[PDB]
């Protein structure tokens, strides 16, 4: 997931 600032778990 992209999460606002990466893409991350899952």
């Amino acid at each position: 997931t992209y999460r606002v600032x990466t893409w991350e778990t899952x």
